[PDB]
């Protein structure tokens, strides 16, 4: 039960963006500036005391991107909710200190040190943190360290399972979309099919879901492996054969996974969110 | 894990309805003709063995209208899928036989023979069927049965909560909806309060959301009745607060609860789906 607020009536006969599509045809939200009321979304998760885990992988020299993701983050990435960081490195030393806003916390998880990195995250998240995961964060949220926030990232992408739009293909026909064209891979997809083509950098859910999908995504990758094959965009490729078969609840626009060196910031980004670093 | 299927690709930068909102500002989508492909749902809630609750009252003069609100739903409704319809009635040998389509079955709940027939709608539904609806469906649907079905309503519906946009007001702004607007009833809501006005008629979800929303508009009915208050549109004003406090998983667009005689087909309207009958 929500408390009283003030906001603007929302007019059926006025679409809120008319130069993008804002659902799909699964009926899940396609998440862009102007078709949210991020105070209406704020209230809803915080009356549920939503803790969102955030994971990211900083292995050998990737470490060095941590200092500006972490501190992004922290200016614009579920501000005003209970958040924890997951930092997974091999050098838990060169991890930044970076100064934590009240109910947000960091662990640093300390691994190993592409395929072989690629397996791991999805191995790592799926098996080695599972139970950790399931008592510490309603919400996962897993992305690449190599980026930063420039604007707001908060609940409004909160769901059972969502996957963003790779920003290299959110103007493309399913033809160009660069799946797995192998059918000998787990990851196959045929060129008849195919909703968007989601990057791999950005995507999460409910924990339980994040599992799911990070499980099915290692059980087809090892597949492959003892197939002999390796899929184009390995976990970017499991991953699209997993959200085409397994619908996502919310899709994210690009303005969540962006990069403005390659695509400049065009007329139908109002906001540009999580970008990569040049 | 859907099959393989074959549909046309969405278009990100190709909005499927310019003329009318498809996504409320807390991210439901309000569902129009042209905003879901009803295979990708259809595939969905059939590999979850979906049951659906139809509910209906039709007491003294209206079990008339029981013939044709059956046998269009039998032509329209959840076609495909597990149905059950309960009709409350106090004349059950007045019920229609209607053939039914394999997968769908009727039951006649015997009621006792309009204030008190609004609070006993949202107490039958609430209290008296709370376990034998927890046992037999996944989703309940509550709607009147002066109303037929002329074209398709399906599962593109379901979702934990959903209201449909009453179809008097779907143009109108906040100021004249018809809220009850005395402070001393329970239904309450502000002259600068609301989304929409969402109708009596048709109103469902999961079985616990809708048992959740009837207990709460039959408690909230029993203070004003204690109260000396009635609200201005009964169970309908207690519907609107329910949902302006706890706002629901999908909005169904006025197609789903129309009326032409009153109301024409305007150019928006590209189905209407369930009709009062003139
Ligand atoms: O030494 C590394 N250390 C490391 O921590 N990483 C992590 O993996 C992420 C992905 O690598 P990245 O260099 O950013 O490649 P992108 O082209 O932006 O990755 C996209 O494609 C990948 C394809 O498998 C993934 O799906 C990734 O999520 C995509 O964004 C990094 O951001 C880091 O979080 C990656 C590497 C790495 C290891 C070998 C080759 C290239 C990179
Ligand atoms: O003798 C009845 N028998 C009966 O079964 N009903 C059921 O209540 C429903 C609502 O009554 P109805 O005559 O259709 O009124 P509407 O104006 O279309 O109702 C709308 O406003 C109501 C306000 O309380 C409800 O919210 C209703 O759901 C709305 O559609 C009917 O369709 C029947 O299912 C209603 C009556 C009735 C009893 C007294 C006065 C008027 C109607
Ligand atoms: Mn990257
Ligand atoms: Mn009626």
């Amino acid at each position: 039960s929500l408390p009283r607020m003030v906001y603007p009536q929302p007019k059926v006969l006025t679409p809120c963006r008319k130069d993008v599509l804002v659902v799909t045809p699964w009926l899940a939200p396609i998440v862009w500036e102007g078709t949210f009321n991020i105070d209406i979304l704020n209230e809803q998760f915080r009356l549920q005391n939503t803790t969102i885990g955030l994971t990211v992988f900083a292995i050998k020299k990737y470490v060095a991107f941590l200092k500006l993701f972490l501190e992004t983050a922290e200016k614009h990435f579920m501000v005003g909710h209970r958040v924890h960081y997951y930092v997974f490195t091999d050098q838990p030393a060169a991890v930044p200190r970076v100064t934590l806003g009240t109910g947000r916390q960091l662990s640093v998880l300390e691994v190993r040190a592409w395929q072989d990195v690629s397996m791991r995250r999805m191995e790592m998240i799926s098996d080695f943190c599972e139970r950790r995961f399931l008592s510490e964060v309603d919400y996962l949220v897993c992305v690449d360290v190599d980026m930063e926030f420039r604007d707001h990232v908060g609940v409004e992408i909160l769901t059972p399972l969502f996957g963003t739009l790779h920003p290299g293909f959110y103007g493309s026909s399913r033809e160009a979309f660069t799946y797995e064209r192998r059918p000998q891979s787990q990851a196959y997809i045929p060129k008849d099919e195919g909703d968007f083509y989601y990057g791999g950098a950005f995507f999460g859910g409910s924990v339980q879901e994040v599992q799911r999908l990070t499980r099915a995504c290692h059980q087809a990758m090892m597949v492959d492996q003892a197939n002999g094959i390796e899929a184009v965009w390995h976990d970017e490729s499991h991953l699209n054969k997993y959200l085409l078969r397994h619908k996502p609840t919310k899709v994210l626009s690009p303005e969540y996974l962006w990069d403005q060196q390659l695509l400049g910031w065009p007329a139908v980004l109002r906001k540009l969110r999580f970008t990569a670093v040049p």
